[PDB]
């Protein structure tokens, strides 16, 4: 648009590209994402538009929700590196526990506050996560899926990631609940400790199976009604559960407990945002500086 001297193509997420924008007239940086066909459905602008209205530390601002020539722009505030990046960049050293446990306790607050609200955000991955210098950590693109629905395949043809999707969505559960955004945020944490990717699945199965192979095939006994997921199928192999402690050494039984409660398979007994900000994990949190080369 020409209300922005556009600074560049920053991303691709499910939903659309992201780009960072200057508002020519304020001068203001942002965050630009083009919804990408009918033409933009309006149930969807309004849902959307709804979450103007979230304010919180741990929420990424969306400044605008602008519906124009049959495309949808979001508008959000600006962070300058993606959690995605900033493993990548500390992949050599590690994030630091004090900043991984500041980082996981922040996303559960952010969580914990959209979940409160009755939004999910559903598609949670590192690259949703942003951070700033001063060491907060926030959560973009919630309520996108409940408002579009999920894809399959982006329009330029993108290697969706599955890692970070919870079993009862790999399952075909048509319904969701707020467990999935603490499925992916275990997922997310479990990598930032191990600085590898909990569950990279190639394709559907794998990454089911990725998960039944570390947690075990889940049965009646740890998840209820899982025999009739819609995508169950009894010729799923059976594996045992594996010791825990393999999982994301060198976690401490604190995290390890918090995490183990985050990726249950039963949504129902999976931690909540609000009850993981209480585990005893968070004891000792503080909120480190990060080191971002930006
Ligand atoms: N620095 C920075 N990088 C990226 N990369 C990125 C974008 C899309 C996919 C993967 C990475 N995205 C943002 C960003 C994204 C949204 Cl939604 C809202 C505000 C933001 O500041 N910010």
């Amino acid at each position: 648009m020409e209300n922005f001297q556009k600074v560049e193509k920053i991303g691709e997420g499910t939903y659309g590209v992201v780009y960072k924008a200057r508002n020519k007239l304020t001068g203001e940086v942002v965050a630009l994402k083009k919804i990408r066909t009918e033409g933009v459905p309006s149930t969807a602008i309004r849902e959307i538009s709804l979450l103007k209205e979230l304010n919180h530390p741990n929420i990424v601002k969306l400044l605008d929700v602008i519906h124009t020539e049959n495309k949808l722009y979001l508008v959000f505030e600006f962070l300058h590196q993606d959690l995605k990046k900033f493993m990548d960049a500390s992949a050599l050293t590690g994030i630091p526990l004090p900043l991984i446990k500041s980082y996981l306790f922040q996303l559960l607050q952010g969580l914990a506050f959209c979940h409160s609200h009755r939004v999910l955000h559903r598609d949670l991955k590192p690259q949703n996560l942003l951070i700033n210098t001063e060491g907060a950590i926030k959560l973009a693109d919630f309520g996108l899926a409940r408002a579009f629905g999920v894809p399959v395949r982006t329009y330029t043809h993108e290697v969706v990631t599955l890692w970070y999707r919870a079993p009862e969505i790999l399952l075909g559960c048509k319904y969701y609940s707020t467990a999935v955004d603490i499925w992916s945020l275990g997922c997310i944490f479990a990598e930032m400790v191990t600085r590898r990717a909990l569950f990279p699945g190639d394709s559907e199965i794998d990454q089911l199976f990725r998960i039944f192979r570390t947690l075990g095939t889940p049965d009646e006994v740890v998840w209820p009604g899982v025999t009739s997921m819609p995508d169950y199928k009894p010729s799923f192999p059976k594996w045992a559960r594996q010791d825990f402690s393999k999982v994301v050494p060198p976690l401490d039984e604190d995290g390890r407990s918090l995490l183990s409660q985050m990726l249950h398979y039963d949504p129902n007994k999976r931690i909540s945002a609000k009850a993981a900000l209480a585990h005893p994990f968070f004891q000792d949190v503080t909120k480190p500086v990060p080191h971002l080369r930006l």
